[PDB]
RNA sequence: CUCUCU
């Protein structure tokens, strides 16, 4: 289906193409001016990420900002959309408890 | 490098 693209979405955005060894400190310092960012995630083995945010309007402005700014991945555009999900969580595996 | 799957 077509459900990859948003139309009335929520607070997690997703990023592709990511740098060779980019860090959370950079990604959150790029989401901080917008609301608070509640979180991020790193699909780092595919060079992809999520960026989850504390307010729907912050993230609407954050994605529209990234549709405006493009912050340039050292010599190419940066590839953003709202997520296939709502509300990111990042807790540890069942093994750690055991 | 389009979604937390390999």
């Amino acid at each position: 289906g077509d459900s990859r693209s948003a139309g009335v979405p929520s607070r997690v955005i997703h990023i592709r193409k990511l740098p060779i060894d980019v860090t959370e400190g950079e990604v959150i310092s790029l989401g901080l001016p917008f609301g608070k960012v509640t979180n991020l995630l790193m699909l780092k083995g595919k060079n992809q990420a999520f960026i989850e945010m504390n307010t729907e309007e912050a993230a609407n402005t954050m994605v529209n900002y990234y549709t405006s700014v493009t912050p340039v991945l050292r010599g190419q555009p940066i590839y953003i959309q709202f997520s296939n999900h709502k509300e990111l969580k990042t807790d540890s595996s069942p093994n750690q408890a055991r």
